[PDB]
């Protein structure tokens, strides 16, 4: 799993 | 802001 | 593992 | 679970 | 204001 | 665990 | 202003 | 726990 | 004012 | 252990 | 500002 | 002016 | 875990 | 102000 | 451990 | 000014 915001 | 993460 | 940020 | 808010 | 968490 | 702020 | 950790 | 006021 | 603490 | 100010 | 990681 | 530790 | 504040 | 912290 | 500055 | 370390 990832995640990425911004 | 940001969000990062596994 | 997360980080978070304003 | 994660939670982000801003 | 923020809320931040797992 | 969270963190939370005004 | 307040931060709250758990 | 933790607890930051100004 | 302040207050700190764990 | 938590310290208060005025 | 506040950054907080896991 | 005051401060109090626990 | 950390806290990064400022 | 801050709070750093692990 | 932590650190808390005005 | 005030600087708490636990």
């Amino acid at each position: 799993n990832f995640v990425f915001g911004t």
